[PDB]
C-alpha cells in the first residue's frame, strides 16, 4: 500500500526558516550556521543564526 510521498526535485530550494515557505530558484545557505534560506532570511540579522554561536565541548558519552 502506498504510505508517504517523497518529493525531491532540482528545480528550487526550500527555506529553513520558521514560518516561512520562501522559494528562491537559487540555493542560498548562510556562512555561520550553514543552512539553506530565502534572500529575505539569507543574512545572519535577518534569521535566527545558530552557527557559530553556542559554545559546544566533548564531555558525556552517551548520545
Ligand atoms: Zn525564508
Ligand atoms: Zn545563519
Amino acid at each position: 500500500g502506498s504510505s508517504g510521498s517523497s518529493g525531491r526535485k532540482i528545480f528550487t530550494n526550500k527555506c529553513e526558516r520558521a514560518g516561512c515557505r520562501q522559494r528562491e530558484m537559487m540555493k542560498l545557505t548562510c556562512e555561520r550556521c550553514s543552512r539553506n534560506f530565502c534572500i529575505k532570511h539569507r543574512h545572519p540579522l535577518d534569521h535566527d543564526c545558530s552557527g557559530e554561536g553556542h559554545p559546544t565541548s566533548s564531555g558525556p558519552s552517551s548520545g
